[PDB]
């Protein structure tokens, strides 16, 4: 006489497994007893339904034991909720059924994975330090795995920081770009949980910027120009140097102060005369002069070119007298002035200093002599009215010009008076 109903050993059943655990992994022992003895109280065991994708569990059917049938997966299912059913051998057979809990625990079975495949961007060179450069996200899918982002090779230069933090990782730029060391970066940023990563790389190219200014090779240039050169000679070669590249670095040059006598080459920065220059109307020129990229926007620099005049042999003595007359008396001794000529010359220096002298003139048969410096005329010899009563001296000033000496000539009468 079957009497008894089969009572569980626990109230509803509840059990947690790594999600690891191996085809067979005993989870839990359900157990009832039936009050009764022989087949009254021999107990078989059961799992109904009280919807998941996987139900990786089965209980045999006599002992009572639930064990794993197919590999666990905490991140398919976490929880399954299930009956179960013991039954006894009964003529009249009794049955109770309870609930069946299983919580599947987390192992680190993933890797962490960024949330784009790809990372590629374009930076201006003059990004501003501390700016922002880009955020990863990467995620894992274990529960129990916390994501910590590090910058692990191609930081060249140090240029690059990353801030690790909940969202994901924060890429800035640590210290300044120059397209002149690096037009590129590849920058590996890893994902870690703290065992298992995930290395991204991201591709930065850089636009070369007009960070630079033309510095010139002097803040001023002096040259020399004889007053001979002709229109079109060139007497200088401006330079100036941009540390930028292509148009950010081609320099023209501009006379910011323009004058008729001088141009520049805009490209070639080379200073060619454009008219006829005279040292004896102006000795000396000052220009200044741009040097601007061809950036957006434009930088410039600025220069003095000084402009010195040489000047040239190009005016020949001229007496202050077109003719000089004088006399002497006969009896008069050697070394007696008779007069004193002069000559002026607009010529400075040597092209300017003067030369009176009796040669390729006429000196009356070396009766007279001139002092070269002073131009005074004096008796060399004692004098006779019976030779020569009225002598007809030629008198030059010639400068000391170097490429080819110029001068002038003028004529000078002596009379000699008679003794009475
Ligand atoms: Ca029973
Ligand atoms: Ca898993
Ligand atoms: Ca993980
Ligand atoms: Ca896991
Ligand atoms: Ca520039
Ligand atoms: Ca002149
Ligand atoms: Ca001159
Ligand atoms: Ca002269
Ligand atoms: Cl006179
Ligand atoms: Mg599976
Ligand atoms: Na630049």
């Amino acid at each position: 006489v079957n009497d008894n109903e089969p009572i569980f050993v626990s109230s509803p059943f509840q059990a947690t497994v790594l999600e690891n655990v191996p085809l067979g992994y005993p989870v839990v022992h359900i157990q009832a007893v039936d009050a009764d003895s022989g087949e009254n109280a021999r107990l078989h065991y059961r799992l109904v339904d009280t919807p998941t994708p996987d139900f990786p569990f089965q209980i045999h059917n006599s002992s009572g034991w639930i064990t794993v049938c197919a590999e666990l997966d905490r991140e398919e299912v976490e929880h399954y909720s299930f009956g179960v059913e013991a039954v006894d051998h009964g003529s009249p057979p009794m049955s109770s059924s309870t609930s069946v809990s299983i919580t599947v625990l987390d192992v680190n079975d993933n890797d962490p994975v960024f949330t784009q495949p790809t990372y590629e961007l374009r930076l201006n060179e003059d990004a501003a330090v501390g700016s922002s450069v880009l955020t990863l996200q990467a995620r894992d899918r274990d529960a129990n795995s916390v994501i910590t982002y590090q910058l692990t090779g191609g930081n060249t230069r140090n240029r690059f920081a990353l801030s690790s933090q909940r969202g994901g990782g924060l890429i800035t730029l640590a210290l300044p770009l120059d397209y002149k060391q690096e037009q590129q970066y590849v920058l590996a940023v890893t994902a870690s949980d703290g065992t298992r990563s995930h290395t991204a790389h991201v591709l930065i190219n850089v636009t070369d910027a007009n960070t630079h200014r033309p510095v010139f090779q002097s803040s001023h240039y002096t040259v020399s120009v004889s007053e001979d050169r002709p229109v079109g000679t060139s007497i200088a070669t401006l330079s100036a140097n941009d540390e930028d590249t292509g148009e950010n670095a081609r320099i023209t040059y501009v006379i910011q102060d323009p004058v008729p006598q001088f141009r520049i080459d805009p490209d070639s920065g080379t200073m060619y005369t454009m008219m006829e220059l005279d040292y004896e109307n102006q000795v000396a020129y000052t220009l200044t002069i741009m040097a601007q990229d061809n950036g957006i926007p434009q930088k410039s620099d600025t220069t003095t070119l000084e402009i010195l005049i040489l000047d040239a042999n190009d005016n020949a003595p001229q007496f202050l007298w077109d003719f000089y007359q004088g006399s002497i008396f006969e009896d008069a001794p050697p070394s007696t002035s008779i007069l004193q000529v002069s000559a002026t010359d607009r010529d400075s220096g040597p092209n300017g200093r003067l030369l009176y002298t009796f040669q390729g003139g006429d000196d009356g048969d070396g009766d007279f002599y001139i002092e070269p410096t002073s131009g005074v005329i004096r008796t060399q010899r004692r004098l006779d009215r019976e030779n020569v009563a009225v002598y007809n001296l030629w008198a030059l000033a010639v400068d000391r010009g170097s490429p080819t000496p110029l001068s002038a000539s003028v004529e000078i009468q002596v009379t000699i008076l008679d003794i009475n």
